DNA sequence: ATGTGGTCCCCC
DNA sequence: TGGGGGACCACA
């Protein structure tokens, strides 16, 4: 579960995942972004990625199942 | 083009790039949950927070 | 040089 | 509407 050096004109790193290499961007539905950004602003974080870090740790106990 | 979304701080894009570290953990949750859309995993994550309500 | 976040215009 | 691929800007 690790990071993959970039191949072109982009130099962003992909990640190797359970299903293989994958880009680090995700699109959210309008339905879902509304609540995600509510979570991020409640925390005050400027970078989205730190909010999902926060969510993943809080969901730790429910992960591991 | 994809619509934006209005939030506590104005319009924001709905595509987020995650730090490689974060991206690895999240895609772990997604693939374990078996969801086809990353949103669904984000839904599931938010649902497991008694603590959004601090 | 080789990465970062975030977005730009394309495809399905 | 729902996605992602490749490129690009601006910054380490």
């Amino acid at each position: 579960g690790h990071i993959i050096r970039a191949t072109r004109k982009d130099r962003h790193s992909k990640v190797f995942t359970s299903k293989g290499p994958r880009d680090r961007r995700v699109r959210m539905s309008a339905h879902t972004a509304i609540q995600f950004y509510d979570v991020q602003d409640r925390l005050g974080y400027d970078r989205p990625s730190k909010a999902v870090d926060w969510l993943i740790k809080k969901a730790k106990t429910a992960i591991d199942k």
